[PDB]
């Protein structure tokens, strides 16, 4: 459901957060709640069809889980769409680790369980995130973890595309289990400050993956991590999606099911951020 009103009534905008990849996102206080919200402002061109986004907004609203950024309500007004969202004060894990350096085996483990909690719920709703990485895992001042979900014309013009071709332009080859893979890369990203093959051209990384011989990547330093963290990487990055375990199966992995995993590990992290 979309509300048709100036949202500058309801909310005072307190600080501009957004930059390159996030675009325009504002920290804002709710005039009624007195509560803190993130307002993501979307720019809309005349020939941008509104009715097509209303289909992508349902998905955001009926996504109700602690481990997913809560949707509050969209606002169309003056050729702009403002999406109101749970605020996460520490921004993304990427913002964090670029200052704090590498995350610890136990820090990464709690992040891997909270994410799986969110993916396991998404999947149960037959939804697929498509973009698990550091930049899309957000952190609140409590040190709790929240998956940011978001929601091309030069893939071709569709008018001539045959239907099977059009089926892929919307769906990609994406599968619920492709989100699991991305977590494995993300875990390495948290460990190493960059995903495998960051120093390699993207096209080449795409070719290399589609070679028959392609080898799932690994943690650089053997001794630095437990057998558990090693096995978590091995299993999440299984090549064949037919054999890659689901998010519930992964929640019963020893790396994420161990005790002592909780938000303190991150509060540590958020302290490390204040006091270098
Ligand atoms: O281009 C990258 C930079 F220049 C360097 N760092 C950032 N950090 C950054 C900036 C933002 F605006 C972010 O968005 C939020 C911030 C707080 N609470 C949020 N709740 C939901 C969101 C989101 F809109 F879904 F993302 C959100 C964010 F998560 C991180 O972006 C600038």
């Amino acid at each position: 459901d979309i509300f048709n009103r100036d949202p500058r009534d309801h909310y005072d905008l307190l600080q501009r957060l957004g930059g390159g990849t996030y675009g325009e996102v504002f920290k804002a206080r709710d005039k009624v709640s007195g509560d803190l919200v993130a307002l993501k402002m979307v720019k809309m061109e005349p020939d941008d069809d509104v009715s097509t986004l209303q289909k992508e907004i349902l998905i955001l609203k009926t996504c109700r889980h602690a481990n997913i950024v809560a949707y509050h309500g969209s606002y169309l007004w003056l050729q702009k769409l403002w999406i109101c969202m749970e605020f996460c004060g520490a921004g993304s894990l990427q913002d964090i680790y670029q200052v704090t350096g590498s995350l610890s085996e136990l820090q990464i483990s709690y992040v891997c369980r909270e994410v799986l909690q969110g993916l396991a719920y998404l999947h149960s709703q037959k939804k697929i995130h498509r973009d698990i990485k550091g930049a899309n895992i957000l952190i609140n001042d409590a040190g709790e973890v929240r998956l940011a979900d978001f929601g091309l014309s030069f893939i071709g013009t569709p008018y001539w595309m045959a239907p099977e071709v059009a089926a892929v332009a919307l769906k990609g080859g994406y599968n619920e289990l492709c989100d699991i893979w991305s977590l494995g890369i993300t875990a390495i990203e948290l460990a190493e400050l960059q995903p495998p093959l960051f120093d390699v051209h993207p096209l080449r990384v795409l070719f290399l993956m589609t070679k028959s011989g392609y080898q799932p990547p690994r943690l650089k330093e053997k001794g630095k991590w437990s057998a558990a963290f090693h096995n978590f990487i091995k299993v999440t990055l299984t090549k064949s999606p037919k054999k890659r375990p689901s998010a519930t199966k992964m929640l019963s992995h020893q790396l994420v099911s161990q005790p002592g995993l909780n938000r303190g590990l991150i509060l540590d992290l958020l302290d490390k951020l204040k006091n270098p």
